[PDB]
């Protein structure tokens, strides 16, 4: 069984993350671009491009009207179903607040879930300087996303203001937000790709993300002494997340290292995750021994059950 992963960007921000992720390099992952704006769709790097609402918008965007984005997605449902067909897992990424992403993303996610695919949502909330009316429209879209996905990850754009200095280019900040989705997809792709000493597969991912709600996906790489503890702290500690690790009652943790991987340091990483959750976590533990890795360790964490 080779799992089919698809990343679908809905709207301007979602299709921007898709384009940037394609530049960074992402194989075995098929990309789908959905948008009402034909101008931006023509500039997409994705192999599957779907233009919605051409009759409602005449090629333009939703003009901040979520109703238009929702109607455009439903009118093009069969075109979305065809592009998704065959996918075992789908990542719907979109920026909430606008018309297309706010109204179309929940429709694309509902279609994916009804297509029988594991549907994960990675959406952003608008900056506070964009106004309160846009934060309210984004909340409705977030609530609509949570009802149509198996698992949801919200990234408030204000958190970007915490990881930047006064000169950080805006594009460099957006790339930090893109890492949440990209590395979460790569971690899942790597898990299904290699057979581990303590093996986890796509069935484990389904059991941890199926019909849960909020979730956290993080990866952490470290070296030297205390690498296990430091890697685990990086995988669960992200300043861009609305849903933290605290309160998680279900975790899928995979530690990847060389032949030096110690049982003692594996328990350290697990304890770090459970202690940080401050809950009695139902954990699914896996271990992969990559002899190429020298003194570096990788901790992948998928946390749900909030
Ligand atoms: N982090 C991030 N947020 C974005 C990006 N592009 C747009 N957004 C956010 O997404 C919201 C909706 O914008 P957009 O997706 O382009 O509108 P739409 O195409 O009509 O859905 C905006 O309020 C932005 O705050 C991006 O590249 N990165
Ligand atoms: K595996």
């Amino acid at each position: 069984h080779m799992a089919t992963l698809k990343v679908i960007g809905v709207g301007g921000g979602g299709n921007n993350a898709v384009n940037r992720m394609i530049d960074h390099g992402m194989n075995n992952v098929e990309f789908i671009a959905i948008n009402t704006d034909g101008q931006a769709l023509n500039l997409s790097k994705a192999e599957s491009k779907i233009q919605i609402g051409e009759k409602l918008t005449r090629g333009l965007g939703a003009g901040a009207n979520p109703e238009i984005g929702k109607k455009a997605a439903e009118e093009s449902r069969e075109q979305i179903e065809d592009a998704i067909q065959g996918a075992d897992m789908v990542f719907v990424t979109s920026g909430m607040g606008g018309g297309t992403g706010t109204g179309a993303a929940p429709v694309v996610a509902k279609i994916a879930k009804e297509m029988g695919a594991l549907t994960v949502g990675v959406v952003t909330r608008p900056f506070s300087f964009e106004g309160r009316k846009r934060q309210t429209q984004a909340a409705a879209g977030v609530e609509a996303m949570k009802a149509a996905v198996d698992t949801l990850i919200v990234i408030p754009n204000d958190r970007l203001l915490d990881i930047v200095d006064k000169s950080t280019p805006m594009m460099e900040a957006f790339k930090e937000a893109d890492n949440v989705l990209r590395q979460g997809v790569q971690g899942i792709s790597d898990l299904i790709a290699v057979s581990g000493e303590v093996n986890l597969d796509f069935a484990d991912v389904k059991t941890i993300m199926s019909n849960q709600g909020s979730a956290l996906m993080g990866i952490g790489v470290s070296s030297g002494e205390n690498r296990a503890v430091e890697a685990a702290k990086k995988a669960i500690s992200s300043p861009l997340l609305e849903t933290s690790i605290v309160g998680a009652q279900g975790v899928l943790m995979n530690i990847t290292g060389g032949e030096s991987l110690s049982l003692f340091e594996a328990q350290e990483a697990a304890d770090i995750v459970q202690d940080a959750a401050d809950e009695d976590v139902n954990m699914i533990f896996g271990t992969v021994i990559n002899p190429e890795l020298q003194d570096e360790i990788v901790v992948t964490v998928i946390a749900t059950g909030f």
